[PDB]
């Protein structure tokens, strides 16, 4: 049966994954656990899955869950680091990697996987937000297969012809039978808004996480989507389109030569495409009511406009320039968030920060990590001068 | 191209024999006609043997298959012409033919269906009575054979394109249930009155309840395995329920070249100038169960595939008499359930084991609704 590494699993992701272990104990076996700094979580875990190793991020966080299982006479060795993180990624008899430590502190460990031809199911953004080509062209290196978590692509995933699906991210969509890409969002809260009390907007508006509320307004939650989309699908700019769908009932499309649609859908349940990604290409039960076609409402959908959510175009230019300008824009969004959500600056104004810092472009395409993080940091100061500036 | 598919078509005269033609048209590298087979339509065939420069070509009589080679004669023609049934199945067995598109109406369309099976072919499905008459004989013959089974009826297609490469390289003789799929949702309009003079039969929801039984076979299905619900505007057009909940489904418009090149070039696609939706023109899409009241029929539909062939394919034949005469002004529109119950349930029947006995039933069923009528 299937052997696991879990990286970050003492936080969401990693718990729903637990989970799906724990209802199909036959199936998945847990050989390594990592996380951050949350000991109690992860003996807890440790203790109740038993794997053979674990990993915290730094050497504090390891001695006190090392004398945590000690206490319980648990077998399960303990160890700290980016390295044992990454080591603990590459394991030979580790059939499959969860990559859901979150930020740019989770790209070194999901490379690592990537790295050693194992099944990768990415939780991680990030990694392609920022770094899409070095890390696709690690996959195709590798032949490791990627199955994407977020409910976006999962649906397309699942959309996607077999074909496609085993060679994720460089296969050639139009050679097998793929015209376009249909990744499907909300609008948030502001949809029917009138522009008028865009400016207006403020932070319990908003939020009644805290930023990813903010970024599903102003839609930046889908041009972030729709770049990790590019690099994930292999798909260019002629190849992806973005509608809206108030209700969310179905979580993406995909087009194909001859007109037929493929949509998948659901309830918004994290486990379940947890566990197709885990399954795949089998398939396992999780709890949730099978969605009900009496209760669902009408379903609807448009063409965004970008009057109404500049950012998504800027998400699209920002792609079509390259992984600095995407780089630099993620970046420059979460400052802008942050800024917004301290009333330092109205709601329409994190498109023009956003903006700005992106069109004062002029560096090169980052070729690793470190190059990225780079970017990452000057962007950052550029929009925080900017916040100040007006 | 070095990957041209060679094809018959039976039912070459017709409108889904055109849709096949015209996804000729567009890839004229990737599939060659071999064979056309059709009805009396001399003159139809005539241009399409002109335009498509087939090898062979049938008709059902000689009287037919004469005035055409005259046609074919005066234009210069290299196609050999025969006719009658044993024509029409030969061609669809040839052995360089890939492909073999079904579409031949009617009980007539059987024999050429069945030979395609036996053939072992890729075999797009149109013909409804093939699966309706005689579900267990085809579907024996489909696991016996190895024959690619692919449906072109469009909710039936929408459902293959929902289920799993696993199943849909073993259509009909593969568990649904060790390949992840939980349920089948068949979905359909509900027809005009969701009566003054297949208008009809999806007006009484016949038209759903025997695109039911054809599912049951075709993906292999008990009654637990599949769900109807209306679905009004008919965007989505029909859909697949997984063991972690989730669900897929098809959606496009209603041209039916999509299906057919589906169909054609599988396991790839191809284009055909069919125009893509557009979710600016789709208005709000809602979904409602049935309601067995509104459509008596489909819930008799449920009963007769749950008793065996012999009481579907004795529906199916009742309600061709039965629709026939409301139509004629003979009968009422509510009457028809009725009418086709009383058949159904007043049978002493034997399940078929052949076409031959299947067509007895069809004879029989259709004799006894005609009295029902009578009174
Ligand atoms: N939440 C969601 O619905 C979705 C999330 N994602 C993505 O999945 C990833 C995880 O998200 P989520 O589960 O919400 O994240 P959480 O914040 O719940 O948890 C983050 C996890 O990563 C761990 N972690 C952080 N830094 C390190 C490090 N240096 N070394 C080891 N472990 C570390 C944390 O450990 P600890 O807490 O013990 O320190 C924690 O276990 C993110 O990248 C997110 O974008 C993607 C799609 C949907
Ligand atoms: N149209 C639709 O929307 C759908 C149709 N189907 C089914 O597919 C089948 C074909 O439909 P469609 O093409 O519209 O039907 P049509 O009524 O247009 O024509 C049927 C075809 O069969 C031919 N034909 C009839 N009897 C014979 C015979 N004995 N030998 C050879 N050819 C014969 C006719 O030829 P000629 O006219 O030259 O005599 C004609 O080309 C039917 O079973 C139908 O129910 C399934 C799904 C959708």
């Amino acid at each position: 049966m299937k052997q696991l590494t879990i990286l970050g699993s003492t936080g969401s992701i990693g718990n729903s994954t637990l989970s799906v272990v724990r209802a199909n104990p036959e199936l998945f076996k847990v050989t390594a656990l990592v996380a951050g700094r949350n000991v109690r979580e992860m003996a807890q875990q440790c203790l109740e899955f038993s794997p053979r190793y674990a990993a915290m991020s730094d050497e504090h966080s390891a001695k006190s869950l090392r004398l945590l299982l000690a206490e319980q006479g648990s077998d399960t060795e303990v160890y700290s680091g980016e390295t044992a993180a990454c080591e603990l990624a590459a394991l030979d008899d580790v059939d499959q990697v969860m990559a859901a430590i979150v930020g740019i502190a989770g790209l070194p460990s999901t490379l690592a996987a990537i790295r050693a031809g194992k099944q990768v199911l990415l939780a991680n953004k990030e990694s392609l937000i920022t770094c899409g080509k070095l890390f696709m062209d690690e996959v195709k290196r590798s032949r490791a297969q990627l199955l994407p978590i977020d409910s976006e692509h999962n649906a397309i995933f699942q959309s996607l012809p077999e074909r496609i699906q085993r060679q994720l991210g460089y296969s050639s969509l139009n050679e097998n039978g793929v015209s376009r890409i249909i990744l499907t969002g909300s609008g948030g809260p502001f949809r029917e808004t009138p522009l008028s009390q865009f400016s207006d907007v403020t932070p319990d508006q908003a939020c009644a996480g805290r930023k990813i509320s903010v970024d599903s307004a102003t839609m930046m939650n889908k041009g972030l989507e729709y770049i990790e989309a590019r690099w994930l699908f292999n798909a260019s700019a002629e190849q992806i389109e973005v509608v809206l769908h108030p209700q969310s009932v179905i979580h993406s499309m995909v087009r194909y030569h001859d007109g037929s649609i493929l949509a998948q859908m659901g309830t918004p349940d994290m486990r379940t495409p947890i566990a197709h990604a885990m399954a795949y290409p089998m398939r396992v039960s999780s709890g949730v009511a099978p969605l009900d076609f009496c209760k669902v409402g009408a379903l609807t959908f448009t063409t965004p406009d970008y009057q109404r959510y500049p950012c998504l175009k800027l998400a699209i230019d920002a792609c079509n320039a390259g992984q600095a300008a995407t780089t630099a824009l993620n970046a420059a969004n979460e400052i802008s968030v942050m800024a917004f959500l301290d009333s330092k600056i109205r709601f329409t104004d994190i498109e023009v920060i956003n903006r700005t810092v992106v069109e004062g472009l002029l560096l090169s395409e980052p070729t690793s990590v470190e190059e990225v993080l780079v970017i990452d940091r000057k962007a950052r100061d550029v929009a925080a001068q900017v916040i100040a500036k007006l």
